């Protein structure tokens, strides 16, 4: 029973814009980017990766509702559907990936490879939250 959108896409939008300006990303990519977190495509671009990071620091302009924060998605993921067991599994996975990749330090690369995994797996698991929670996840991670 959709028909909402009080102020979600807008926020994430202003945040993405600020980045594109600081990251210099042609809008063309802004669109293709959205697709990635919805299908199974891949932006495979160290740049689009830094973006995911930039957004994290933007958390202030992202969702000030008082839920999504560095190391806190459980609440932001619960409002959508990722309840306890879920949010826990979601975090236990996104993090599991971090525990999988070698002890690196390339946030852009580490955050990129995980995004592809965290989602892929969830897709074959059984269900799948909204691209929203998924984002607040990679972001809240760092």
């Amino acid at each position: 029973s959709p028909e909402i959108m009080k102020d979600l896409s807008i926020n994430f939008g202003k945040a993405l814009d600020t980045c594109k300006k600081e990251l210099d990303l042609p809008d063309s990519i802004n669109e293709d980017f959205y697709k990635f977190w919805k299908e199974d495509y891949e932006i495979t671009n160290r740049l689009t990766g830094c973006a995911i990071k930039c957004l994290s620091e933007k958390l202030e302009m992202v969702d000030a509702d008082g839920k999504l924060h560095h190391g806190n998605a459980r609440e932001f993921a619960m409002k959508h559907g990722a309840d306890d067991a879920m949010a826990k599994q979601l975090v236990d996975l996104i993090h599991g990936c971090e525990k999988s990749i070698p002890p690196n330090d390339d946030r852009c690369m580490e955050v990129l490879s995980i995004a592809m995994c965290f989602k892929k797996e969830i897709h074959n698991l059984k269900w799948a939250p909204n691209m929203e929670v998924v984002v607040g996840e990679v972001l809240a991670e760092v």
